């Protein structure tokens, strides 16, 4: 998998979500650079307008592009499972509100990294920060903690996302993630470490559709 990321790799993202009955689809395109954990993506709601705070989909919308220092390469599970891919399941918990159930599939298609996602949101309040749309358009920095799951030959990742509300308060998004290999080949079970992340959200001056230009950097550390 490492030899497949020594450069820039095209990325396609397909999302299918149903939050509180509200259906929608997101399509994203971009390129990632694992040499510097750099991600360049543009997303577009193809079903029209998005029903929830578009920023609540970042974590859901390519962790194999993280940059792993030369002394930690033996803990890169995301690339160890390539090109066959790996499955990423996750439950996001929003404080005092609903949650997201996701089942995505990361893999290669010819030479394009593809992330096919399924989303399902339930129990979301009508006037809360999510369906009420009170979240500010800006992301923060968070530490992604990762630990091995030898019994499943996969990984357990758990972190917290903090969303800025426009009244100045914060919104917690507890993330519980789990990953497993899609093939039968060997993957690398890592030591406990964590990925450092920072993202920048912005808009396209010439885009009339719902969208999200995003820049992100991710580096592994903790050892």
């Amino acid at each position: 998998g490492e030899e497949l990321f020594t450069g820039v790799v095209p990325i396609l993202v397909e999302l299918d979500g149903d939050v509180n009955g509200h259906k929608f689809s997101v399509s994203g395109e971009g390129e990632g650079d694992a040499t510097y954990g750099k991600l360049t993506l543009k997303f577009i709601c193809t079903t029209g307008k998005l029903p929830v705070p578009x920023p609540t989909l970042v974590t859901t919308l390519v962790q194999c592009f993280s940059r792993y220092p030369d002394h930690m390469k033996q803990h890169d599970f995301f690339k160890s499972a390539m090109p066959e891919g790996y499955v990423q399941e996750r439950t996001i918990f929003f404080k005092d509100d609903g949650n997201y159930k996701t089942r995505a599939e990361v893999k290669f298609e010819g030479d394009t990294l593809v992330n096919r996602i399924e989303l399902k949101g339930i129990d979301f309040k009508e006037d809360g920060n999510i369906l009420g749309h009170k979240l500010e358009y800006n992301y923060n920095s968070h530490n992604v903690y990762i630990m091995a799951d030898k019994q499943k030959n996969g990984i357990k990742v758990n972190f917290k996302i903090r969303h800025n509300i426009e009244d100045g308060s914060v919104q917690l998004a507890d993330h519980y993630q789990q990953n497993t290999p899609i093939g039968d080949g060997p993957v690398l079970l890592p030591d406990n470490h964590y990925l450092s992340t920072q993202s920048a959200l912005s808009k396209d001056p010439n885009e009339k559709r719902d969208h999200m230009v995003l820049l992100e950097f991710v580096t592994a550390a903790g050892i």
